[PDB]
């Protein structure tokens, strides 16, 4: 019932070097402000990033995205009926964030997030990024994806699948030691392979990573060196199993936070089958953190 | 459940000045008479827009288009449930639009509507331009569309959604003035962004404009000087925020009502969301008026 | 429900004059015989049209098909529910239809009809024309389509679209004299304009004439020589005002049955509009009888 | 070296009727006049056929155009070096003709030419048929073709390809009587099958018919009714054995002279290859005169 | 210089075996007679292939085409200079092969050719099979290909590329015994990968096979059925090495003598590049004779 | 011979205000220095356009690119041949315009012309706009065109075409008052319709205009709202009547010298024929200034 | 005149070591041998490297291939007028080569080169890779390219481009240390941006590196680990400024000499043009050497 991820807020200790980051290093058009929140574009949205300054430097809050005012109370109805708390957005938060409406809530685990419609669009300003990048893959798939570091795997997934009906692509167990692997479950809503995917990570944050999917290949290798010469690089190119996103790993401002940058991803339809890997790299993806 | 705005009847002061401006102008093919209305062609149908003599200089009514027999029925039984007072059109007034079947009635303002099926087609008198214009887009998506003045849009939205079936597009808020701003809802009922918006304006009149959709840009830049010669020009060429529709606007004979002529709008499909916006123009649609 | 008119069958004066005008004139492949039907081929199946002796000089039997053998209980079903009566066909019919099932009926005004699934195909034995013709369009759409006359329009109207499933395209009214006019109601059960059309015309026969749909246009052009050659024109080259099948009509050496060779028809799908034409022909179509 | 044929000018005994022939049954728009021509568009140029009263009642003169200035000093060169006797146009006819330059001569029978440069083309007054036309295939093919009638074949092919440059298509031998046949030549001098066929017929006119292409074929078939409504047609549709050009012919007003309405004929290019015809007609084109 | 292979003329002992073989087996289309000559089509061409009879059961002679009359006497004045004598055919022999004109000649070894231009088309009689193949790939390649056997290749060789100006596509070592192989060369006049082939083979026959492209594989797969039912078949399906074409061979009623039926091979342009095979089938091709 | 337009430069009063006009305005991507040159990027060319201080406030010289050096060599040829003074341009000048050599000369009429080869080109350094422009169209058909000013244009003409080798496309009678019109004469040497125009018009400076090519519409109704905020607009959007660029013009800071902005013009080849226009807009243009 | 870089020949201290390089981590597929040289194979040719047992550890000679007989004829009359020394392959090369006639040569530095023509194919082994890449981008363009390392660049160019006939594509400033850069030569003799490159490296090899190019970018992600966990990796996957070639280098067995394995290069045709670079990465390339 969530179509896609609309967007995303950090909160953060360094909001210089995040503006720094976002625009100059991944090509994100600066976006001026709301309340204490820096925001940042990559398509005709209003907004899709905002940054403001908090000791967390950790994400602060996702916004879930349905099409209308008649999904939006379809939901609210599902979370009660489910059990899930949930408060209506006011006039302030439905100001600051530029919807129409919104449900505010938080998952199994304390992510806070805000099921919203109506976004606001500005075509009369359009998106000039700050950085050589063709363009951002958006629309219909929203902003991009990121992986949720959560305590109980099957908690999450109920509340996910159940509650916010994401559906599961497959899994990769994701070797972490000489016989411990984390089983990680990526889970789509539309067309993008996965807009949030879940694993028992041993990270003090909320999330491992944010991905954004540019248009082209060069956009990601161009992207690769100006992160290597700010010398965030991670992970060197490489392409996924599952998704076949093909791409790089860096680590953004905020320790233990990284960002992807990739292209030409694989998409999901209603034949989707479920499927396991016993790798997350294809080829490629060399750790060098 | 209405599928599409099959025509427009309006009701003028001055017929041979709608007459020349409809031909000459817009393009479109004169089509001889019914009762006292001059019919003028776009396309295969018999009939897409009739001028008949009158004081309201405004639309006098808009013609709702079904796909067939039972469909119109639907409708009735719609209607009657929803407490909406209609009356069966007679072989007269079936006769008068060329339709196998209709029901009169009127929208909560007062603007008559006949929700109808089975419309005449004449092939054997291929459409013939009276201006150089390389052909309209009208089919499934109808003859084009038009902006609804109301004096409550929520009441008016409840009826076009509730009662009519048609679909919110998005909204975008028109600036009126220093701190006054008119939220303009775009509704659909195919693919055509929108055949009907509803706006509170301070205008005297049941409508905004009408629109109409020519094949090529060229079309569009021919038409403009065309109209601009006959000094009836009220925008520059321009391309809208919501639909994309590239057009510029233009005074009819009648005080207070213009017709929109555009080219390539964007489509609405199953997967439409909804959006909110801040302005009518992404560029352009500078006001000469 | 029913899917498609599969196959035709005709009773005759004159079976080798019908043998050399299907075959030699038409372009069909002769296939044999089953009993006292000579059979003819225009594709892969066994057989499409039989020709068997008959004072009547008229269609003996249309085959309606359906996609099993579910389908075809569904259909028994629903006549038994209609109160149509029917007979399932033994082995001996099922034997000479070459199909794995029928149910035998007829419709309000005699014309007998054989609603079958499981058609006979002889892949090994490639369809080889009898005169110059690149192919006919057949497929799901079925061999072609028919008027047929009838006494009561509404009546037959009931039953094929209640009863058999059909749909509604459009109706045509034919002039026949100085004021009077014959609405003639064409239906589709696929993608084909029409399969069947029903009109009440004064003619002493179950149809005007039937239908078939060659590849190209010089398909037809080529056609109309082979029978002005053979003397039987009844109109010259034109072009349908409903669903733009170009072509032209010919004699069968049956009297007052005729043929119609054309090409290229609009086809129909979901967003069909039911519309109403004043004649025939968009061009062409003079009459040459 | 000649490129293509440019325009055509007719002097007749009924302008009137020439002009609503013209316009009303083969489409072309009406473009005021030059001295005592009135002029008609199919397209850009400023025009392309010219019509001048006149005793003669046949083609008066045709442009054969050329790409530029020293395309046309090269043609004077090669009409002085065979001994071709020309004048170059002054002012006065390079304004009549709305050309930069042209050469005034007569094929070795009469018909006066004019190769001319640098035509005249009025973009920002787009061309609007008179009738129900889509358009017409003209550009790096000209206007079209004619068939010109002379006494010795032999004689005009070797101007028209030695002298002029047209290269031969085909021959077709058009049966006269018994025992008496024409072999009729077609000439190319770009893509177009033949812009001039010479043939030794017994008609008292420097040709026989000048064609038209038009954009569709439905084009074609509702120029037929246009054309038959008139009563002038002189043959059905068919189509040519050569270039599969498929059209009717129609009387022009001019008595023995008549017009070719027709679409998609196949193009010539550098692997053409010389072929002999025993018909004109593929299918169709049965004589109605 | 010459441009294709457009026909082949048989003499044997057998012409109603011939007859049944070029027909009921290959598809040929029979198309009367000349003189003593049956006729046979695969095309528009008046004829392709001409059965005679005679104790030769061999080729009695090909016609080489050219594009027009001009390069018929560029190719007279060639063999001229190379010494090649030549005999202008005479009106009979004009109208017996139906072409415009023609040189008659003979290769370095006894095999009579005819350079013939202006070859005689019947698109009012429509090719159709006598047997179900979809079409023959001819047009600009000719009607198909042949190999030449030859006591000396390098005399054969000198002779079709610098007199008659074949060019040399490859050569293929045929394995012919223990220690025994010979060089086919294939060789082109146009994008057919080769027209004449050449070889040193110990047959007692002018050539080894003909071969005829059809449009599909199917076309192929029925054909060898039919053959195979023939009992004909002397070698099972398989593809070239060099020319990629798909096919069977089989025996024609002349004995040593035949037929190649293939499909979709690969096609020669400028580009081409000189290369040596081994084997000559990439798969398939086993000898069945 | 010359084969594109490649570079630009202007000596201008207001370095700063050109400056801010390249960038925000037109989005050209600022690049550095070169002596007192600021440079602009508009693609993958380490430079397109330089801007210098100076009295002039015109162009200050054009960079004409050949394909190679022996390209280069062959034109000092042809420039001593027609007696045309040029120097090499020295180390200094070819590190200053970063080209692998250079010829320096003047036009007839003192305008700098530098004809090179080798240009570098900065990969590594993605272009990136200053202002939403998706891209400009230059490649083979270099930067754009400018339309020089010239006192006798047979002169121009002359020179342009016989020693620089550019080829006339057409000519525009310019309507310059009540009967005084200029014939501008517009130039190719590649695909783009004009490269080079001249004309003969009263204004104190060396051009009129000169014209960069974005990818979309979109770019151009974006940059119309751009210069129109800036107050610069000169023209009103419009198209071309020969070379159909859609385009608006607008001021730059120096006076009398103006851009133009467009999108989708024709492009020409081989075939292209000479032709005259008698305005130079096919619609819009209308003039602001 | 050379066509294309057809094979390669390698001398090394250790050939098994390179036997399992070319075949487990390159892909190629191993073909037997010719005397002591072990072949192997990319695609249909018989073979296209070899590698023989030496001390060199070096390119021993590369085979420059022409498209037939008379090619090779001409290019020994250009040696001969050129003054360079060749030597016509005896049969025992041309057997030890697979091909049907060379000229051995050696470029102004020692390294010989084998002009030949007729090279042997073995389409009944169809190519098998010896690891997982989808194939290789050969045919017209040949088996890849390699940078030849030489004394004097002007020397070298002027005999393979005015010797050999390679056309000069540009150059790419290679930094070397501080004030240290060696201006790399790239040319080419088809659509390959180039064939062989020329540099003055401080390297005691002919060469610097090899390249072959793989169908899809995948192929080069898979290669690169690979190679990676054969620890030869010397650079990071990138893209080249001036053929965009996406590749990553890595070290062969013989030391100092590496292989390039990419995808995707742009490549040249007629209107291309000489242009110079800074730098040889658009992005990526990494050392790790
Ligand atoms: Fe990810
Ligand atoms: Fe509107
Ligand atoms: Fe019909
Ligand atoms: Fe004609
Ligand atoms: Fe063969
Ligand atoms: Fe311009
Ligand atoms: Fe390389």
């Amino acid at each position: 019932s969530i179509e896609r991820l609309g967007y995303l807020g950090f909160a953060v200790k360094d909001v210089p070097a995040w503006d720094h980051f976002l625009t100059k290093s991944v090509g994100l058009m600066a976006a001026g402000s709301a309340g204490d929140a820096a925001l940042y574009r990559a398509d005709q949205r209003a907004w899709r990033i905002a940054v403001q300054p908090g000791e967390l430097d950790d994400l602060a809050y996702a916004g879930l995205e349905v099409d209308d005012a008649a999904a939006l109370e379809r939901m609210a109805d599902k979370l009660r009926q489910a059990g899930v708390a949930f408060t209506r957005g006011d006039e302030a938060l439905m100001q600051q964030r530029k919807v129409m409406g919104l449900l505010c809530l938080q998952d199994p685990f304390g992510l806070p997030l805000e099921i919203y419609y109506g976004p606001a669009e500005i075509f009369h300003e359009p998106f000039l990024p700050s950085a050589p990048v063709s363009g951002f893959v958006t629309g219909d798939q929203g902003i991009g994806h990121f992986v949720r570091c959560v305590p109980d795997t099957a908690k999450a997934m109920a509340f996910y699948t159940e509650v916010l009906g994401f559906v599961l692509s497959d899994i990769i167990d994701i070797q972490m030691g000489p016989e411990t692997s984390v089983p990680a479950h990526f889970l789509h809503c539309n067309g993008r392979h996965h807009t949030i995917a879940l694993a028992a990570f041993p990270i003090p944050k909320r999330i491992h990573h944010f991905m954004l999917q540019a248009n082209t290949i060069d956009d990601v290798g161009y992207a690769f060196d100006r992160l290597d010469a700010a010398g965030r690089i991670t992970s060197l190119l490489g392409r996924h199993t599952n998704d076949q996103t093909l791409s790089f790993y860096a680590d953004t401002p905020s320790p233990m936070i990284e960002v992807e940058f990739g292209w030409g991803p694989r998409t999901v339809d209603s034949s989707w089958t479920v499927a396991r890997h016993s790798r997350t790299a294809m080829w490629g993806h060399k750790s060098v953190r």
